[PDB]
Protein backbone atom coordinates (compact mmCIF):
# COMPACT_ATOMS: atom_id res chain seq x y z
CA UNK A 1 0.00 0.00 0.00
CA UNK A 2 0.73 3.88 -0.21
CA UNK A 3 3.16 3.49 3.69
CA UNK A 4 5.06 0.86 1.87
CA UNK A 5 5.81 2.56 -1.55
CA UNK A 6 6.82 5.26 0.28
CA UNK A 7 9.20 3.13 1.86
CA UNK A 8 10.89 1.86 -0.86
CA UNK A 9 10.45 4.40 -3.21
CA UNK A 10 10.73 7.63 -1.83
CA UNK A 11 13.19 10.22 -1.85
CA UNK A 12 15.18 11.46 0.57
CA UNK A 13 14.48 14.75 1.57
CA UNK A 14 16.96 15.21 4.74
CA UNK A 15 19.81 17.56 4.17
CA UNK A 16 21.46 15.04 6.34
CA UNK A 17 20.77 12.20 3.78
CA UNK A 18 19.92 9.47 6.20
CA UNK A 19 16.41 8.21 5.15
CA UNK A 20 14.97 9.99 8.01
CA UNK A 21 12.00 11.47 5.73
CA UNK A 22 10.66 10.21 2.63
CA UNK A 23 8.89 11.89 0.06
CA UNK A 24 6.70 10.82 -2.94
CA UNK A 25 4.88 13.79 -4.97
CA UNK A 26 1.23 12.45 -5.56
CA UNK A 27 -0.41 15.45 -7.28
CA UNK A 28 1.90 18.03 -8.97
CA UNK A 29 1.43 21.71 -7.30
CA UNK A 30 1.05 25.13 -9.07
CA UNK A 31 4.25 26.67 -10.32
CA UNK A 32 7.52 26.60 -8.59
CA UNK A 33 7.06 28.72 -5.21
CA UNK A 34 7.74 27.10 -2.15
CA UNK A 35 6.80 28.59 0.93
CA UNK A 36 9.36 30.63 3.11
CA UNK A 37 10.29 30.11 6.67
CA UNK A 38 8.11 32.09 8.63
CA UNK A 39 4.95 31.52 6.39
CA UNK A 40 1.99 30.72 7.19
CA UNK A 41 0.99 27.86 5.92
CA UNK A 42 -2.39 25.39 5.56
CA UNK A 43 -2.16 21.96 5.50
CA UNK A 44 -4.90 18.96 5.20
CA UNK A 45 -3.14 15.71 6.34
CA UNK A 46 -4.07 12.30 7.34
CA UNK A 47 -1.85 10.12 9.20
CA UNK A 48 -0.85 6.59 9.83
CA UNK A 49 0.95 4.21 12.40
CA UNK A 50 2.46 1.46 11.15
CA UNK A 51 0.49 -0.68 12.47
CA UNK A 52 -1.66 0.91 9.89
CA UNK A 53 -4.44 2.71 12.57
CA UNK A 54 -5.19 6.60 11.50
CA UNK A 55 -4.20 8.79 14.74
CA UNK A 56 -5.42 12.22 13.04
CA UNK A 57 -6.80 13.66 10.20
CA UNK A 58 -8.11 17.47 9.28
CA UNK A 59 -10.31 16.63 6.91
CA UNK A 60 -12.16 14.71 9.69
CA UNK A 61 -12.65 18.28 11.54
CA UNK A 62 -13.43 20.39 8.67
CA UNK A 63 -10.94 22.62 9.24
CA UNK A 64 -7.12 23.14 8.01
CA UNK A 65 -3.96 23.02 10.39
CA UNK A 66 -2.00 26.25 10.12
CA UNK A 67 1.24 26.45 11.30
CA UNK A 68 4.34 29.22 11.14
CA UNK A 69 6.93 27.23 8.76
CA UNK A 70 10.24 26.48 10.15
CA UNK A 71 10.13 27.32 13.79
CA UNK A 72 9.55 24.12 15.08
CA UNK A 73 5.76 24.10 15.93
CA UNK A 74 5.63 20.74 14.55
CA UNK A 75 7.80 17.40 14.09
CA UNK A 76 10.72 18.29 12.29
CA UNK A 77 9.54 15.80 9.56
CA UNK A 78 6.79 18.32 8.79
CA UNK A 79 8.98 21.29 8.62
CA UNK A 80 11.69 19.56 6.42
CA UNK A 81 8.73 17.76 4.08
CA UNK A 82 6.26 21.21 3.89
CA UNK A 83 8.82 23.17 3.08
CA UNK A 84 9.73 21.63 -0.37
CA UNK A 85 6.02 21.46 -1.62
CA UNK A 86 4.33 23.85 -3.90
CA UNK A 87 0.50 25.53 -3.45
CA UNK A 88 -1.38 22.61 -4.15
CA UNK A 89 0.60 20.18 -4.29
CA UNK A 90 -0.34 16.55 -2.09
CA UNK A 91 2.80 14.27 -1.13
CA UNK A 92 3.36 11.15 1.19
CA UNK A 93 5.58 11.96 3.73
CA UNK A 94 7.27 8.45 5.99
CA UNK A 95 8.70 10.01 8.89
CA UNK A 96 11.04 7.79 11.01
CA UNK A 97 10.77 8.60 15.00
CA UNK A 98 14.24 11.13 15.07
CA UNK A 99 12.45 13.09 12.47
CA UNK A 100 8.81 12.66 14.60
CA UNK A 101 8.47 11.54 18.21
CA UNK A 102 11.10 10.18 18.89
CA UNK A 103 11.56 7.75 21.88
CA UNK A 104 8.60 9.79 24.10
CA UNK A 105 6.16 9.37 21.26
CA UNK A 106 2.61 11.57 21.91
CA UNK A 107 -0.41 10.73 23.72
CA UNK A 108 -2.74 9.50 23.46
CA UNK A 109 -2.19 7.27 19.89
CA UNK A 110 1.83 7.88 18.96
CA UNK A 111 3.53 5.20 20.68
CA UNK A 112 7.30 5.70 21.46
CA UNK A 113 9.96 5.12 18.35
CA UNK A 114 7.16 5.15 16.41
CA UNK A 115 7.65 5.86 11.86
CA UNK A 116 4.49 7.63 10.66
CA UNK A 117 2.72 7.78 7.41
CA UNK A 118 1.36 11.51 6.01
CA UNK A 119 -0.62 12.45 3.23
CA UNK A 120 -0.28 16.24 3.31
CA UNK A 121 -2.05 18.45 0.78
CA UNK A 122 -0.50 22.35 0.92
CA UNK A 123 -3.64 24.59 0.87
CA UNK A 124 -1.74 27.51 0.89
CA UNK A 125 0.84 29.53 2.15
CA UNK A 126 1.03 33.40 3.45
CA UNK A 127 4.08 35.78 4.70
CA UNK A 128 3.16 38.27 7.35
NA1 LIG B 1 1.77 3.90 -5.48
NA1 LIG C 1 7.62 19.93 -4.62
Amino acid sequence: GAPATVTEQGEDITSKKDRGVLKIVKRVGNGEETPMIGDKVYVHYKGKLSNGKKFDSSHDRNEPFVFSLGKGQVIKAWDIGVATMKKGEICHLLCKPEYAYGSAGSLPKIPSNATLFFEIELLDFKGE
